[PDB]
């Protein structure tokens, strides 16, 4: 969910080799959380693709025959 | 695109306060080069995901056509 830039002033701040020890680890732990939702939210569109896309070739092959016959007649 | 272990892995070697300045922005890359397609495909399959949705609704009105249409003949 991070907007490449939100997320591109972090990766600068860490940059810094003399960023305090502090704000350094606040900064990796706020990639880690982003990172594990975004991973989170992706892999749900994924398992519900993959699902709505197996209904679908369903869909395609029953229609395919079906439509064998509309030309049968 | 980066298994969560493998993203785990870059933000612990990034907490080290010491790590080599030319080492930690070569990491501090892939969490761009990475981020960067994270953010593509997950835009991708929201506007494939966004699409198979709607065939698919329609695949089920052609086949209810389809279907009742070879019960006329």
């Amino acid at each position: 969910p991070l907007k490449p830039e939100e997320h591109e002033d972090i990766l600068n701040k860490l940059l810094d080799p003399e960023l305090a020890q502090s704000e350094r680890t606040e900064a990796l732990q706020q990639l880690r959380v982003n990172y594990g939702s975004f991973v989170s939210e992706y892999n749900d569109l994924t398992k519900s693709h993959e699902k709505l896309a197996a209904e679908k070739d369903d869909l395609i092959v029953s229609n395919s025959k079906l439509f064998r016959q509309i030309g049968l007649t």
